[PDB]
């Protein structure tokens, strides 16, 4: 509310860091679970390629 | 043979429960690959800060 | 019965071979990109903190 | 705080590379993945079609 102008880049560092920190993790617990329920389905599909090999 | 024609048929049921759990594999992995995007855009974003 | 009965069995043992090996190639891979994606995870772990 | 403010960026700058460099190759690795679901499921084409 009265940042000069190098207690201001200061700030901005913090700031833009912590932004970019939230969103990463975001993107970190989306990315994981959606490669989990990839995971799963792959499984699923490569068992029925299984039971066409048995049969 | 009705018996190669059968167990063909069979094998066209299995097949399609593969093609269905490909067809959510290949949705799956296109939302995956758009939030990998995003991410990766995070990432470069974050930089020339 | 007709030697096409047997052609036919000796293209539904190898085209069932052809499957095997997909099946082996899809799987290793599968976990090959797995085994990458839980390693970025990691890597992005490291940056939230 | 400053010193922590600069281990923090460049630490950000080391770990994102290493993150580039992951997805570089797990988009390749997709790419194979997903051609060779495609020629199984040529396959399964093939042994429905006799």
């Amino acid at each position: 509310h009265m940042m000069d102008m190098t207690q201001q880049e200061i700030f901005d560092k913090q700031r833009r860091l912590q932004e970019l920190s939230e969103k990463v993790r975001t993107c970190h617990q989306e990315i994981s679970a959606l490669r989990k329920a990839l995971q799963e389905k792959e499984a699923e599909m490569l068992q029925v390629l299984e039971d066409i090999q048995t049969i």
